[PDB]
């Protein structure tokens, strides 16, 4: 099944934040309406916050997260969760290797902001 | 129901990261072993990271997040999500006012690390 | 925080299913258009499906779950989860007692159908 | 990533319930310690409960859900959610066809019982 694609409410500011847990340097691309809007990268085995940004979901509300290590796409897993019918998280894990820890890059999307 | 309390696997390192979206200065306390292990304070209406750290869940595995503003505890909401039976998120929102956006401090806990 | 209230897409059919795990008879009430639209009752400590029904979220999309045990409202906990940006669950737990298992009546809402 | 595999607490009773929303007869297999423990089959486009059963997670706690239609495995999506650090859901969707509604068989696992 497709993973790492989320329909947000249109024209909405959201936070996107990436964490690294791997020997390899991660690259996280964040697309809004099918165009790259942010790119984060770093290397940490201790959950470094390699990037954080505020983006706008735009007219489509379509947000996609892609993860790669030195040109190789990682395997994604994802889901969305809503607390008290108000607070939204879109969650991505990724695996670059064989251990299936799926934390090699972790991406959290949150809205609303403000 | 109790909110912001999570039983992690014992003796396990975890990330805790806090984001602010409020006029109020947010104070986030993270307890392990029922004693404060990290405290983050900051202000933003743009989802700024007001703290990030790695902590150890200790012998009980019990982790608690508390949030207060102007000395008053905020109302918490939380849940845990597990992706591909491996990647864990414990998520907390909080409300310091009337709009019920529950984003006034947002806390992301994630494990495993490494 | 408010629990057991969910904003579904308007005019959408959804399943609602209740399970019982308690010494006491559970009453589950499901509201749409702020009016009770399905009710289920039963006593089980073996996760009986005390009722399942398909309902329509109507023009507001507002769906509410209430649980009580012989008149006394239970304490609710809830969240919503979305898989592959498509499949939706709204989840309710409830506590009628002191043990905080929150399984005394469990309610699952799922959409889309068909 | 692997989907439909969950590590429950060992030797614990859990509920497993399957719903159908498809033109085809759905077959759901529920494995405990890599051996099929329960199987549900049925057809509905109106979210009928095609099976429900209480099972024991046994010494390993490993539970796996597989879904097929007339011998063809469906594509699975899944996650786990925990409310108030107590109530657990393991959630499965499946897609048997081209529309990607992922509701063709929906499987809900819940614990603890009682
Ligand atoms: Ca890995
Ligand atoms: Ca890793
Ligand atoms: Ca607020
Ligand atoms: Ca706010
Ligand atoms: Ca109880
Ligand atoms: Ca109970
Ligand atoms: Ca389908
Ligand atoms: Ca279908
Ligand atoms: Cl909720
Ligand atoms: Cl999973
Ligand atoms: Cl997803
Ligand atoms: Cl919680």
């Amino acid at each position: 099944a497709t993973q790492g694609v989320f329909t947000l409410p249109a024209n909405t500011r959201f936070g996107v934040t990436a964490f690294a847990n791997s020997s390899g340097t991660q690259t996280v691309n964040v697309l809004v309406n099918n165009e790259t809007a942010a790119t984060f990268s770093g290397q940490s085995t201790n959950n470094a916050v390699i990037g954080t940004q505020v983006l706008n979901s735009g007219s489509s509300g379509k947000v996609q997260v892609q993860v790669s290590v030195n040109g190789r796409p990682s395997d994604l897993v994802s889901a969305q969760v809503i607390l008290t019918n108000e607070l939204n998280f879109a969650l991505v894990g990724s695996e670059d290797g064989t251990d299936n820890d799926y934390n090699d890059a972790v991406v959290v999307i949150n809205w609303p902001l403000g």
